[PDB]
RNA sequence: AAAGAGAGUUUGAUCCUGGCUCAGGACGAACGCUGGCGGCGUGCCUAAUACAUGCAAGUCGAACGAACGG
């Protein structure tokens, strides 16, 4: 059905009349290998308790994508925020090269020849959010209809 | 056909800009502890500072003027 690949788990802290109180974060990324993958978000006062709610999170924002030849039909790069990510098409067999999340992402979305890098900053939830808008930019060569064949 | 990996550190915690440090490759290398063999290579990067000593450029009698042999 649904893995689950744990990014990242924080302690996080907020100050009050009686000293600071802490609560931990954590970034979930769950897909199948057949295309579909998407990343959720939770916030609890335990580390479990933050796992299972970024995975039931998870689990309402999936996005498909274009896998022509078992790898990225063509190099576009995702801008969200301060993160700044590109994908490349790759040789078969030449496996996946990419930092924490994006290898994450990439994975469990099911690619399995990807090159990437990371332009511009390194918060995890950026990058996160930046590889899944460039994921969102691709096309597949068959749905450009446009009023062609293929003449390609 | 070829095609790029990041991490630690400013804050009570954030997100940015920003430097510093680490993870790879290579030596005509040197130092430290160890050290079996074979093949193929390499070895004054500094004082173009000073040289003890051996050798490193000679050869033609079929171009021409002496002695040993007889
Ligand atoms: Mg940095
Ligand atoms: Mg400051
Ligand atoms: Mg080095
Ligand atoms: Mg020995
Ligand atoms: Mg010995
Ligand atoms: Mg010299
Ligand atoms: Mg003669």
């Amino acid at each position: 059905d649904l893995e689950e690949r744990v990014v990242t788990i924080n302690r996080v802290a907020k100050v009050v009349k009686g000293g600071r109180r802490f609560r931990f974060t954590a970034l979930v990324v769950v897909g199948d290998k057949n295309g579909h993958v998407g990343f959720g978000t939770g916030k609890a006062q335990e580390v479990p308790d933050a796992i299972r709610k970024a995975v039931e999170d998870a689990k309402k924002n999936m996005v498909f994508v274009p896998t022509v030849d078992t790898t990225i039909p063509h190099t576009v790069v995702g801008h969200f925020g301060g993160g700044e990510i590109l994908l490349k098409p790759a040789s078969a067999g030449s496996g996946v090269t990419a930092g924490g999340p994006v290898r994450a992402v990439l994975e469990l979305a099911g690619v399995a020849d990807v090159s990437s890098k990371s332009l511009g900053s390194n918060t995890p939830i950026n990058m996160v959010r930046a590889t899944i808008d460039g994921i969102k930019q691709l096309k597949n060569a068959e749905d450009v209809a446009k009023l062609r064949g293929k003449t390609v």
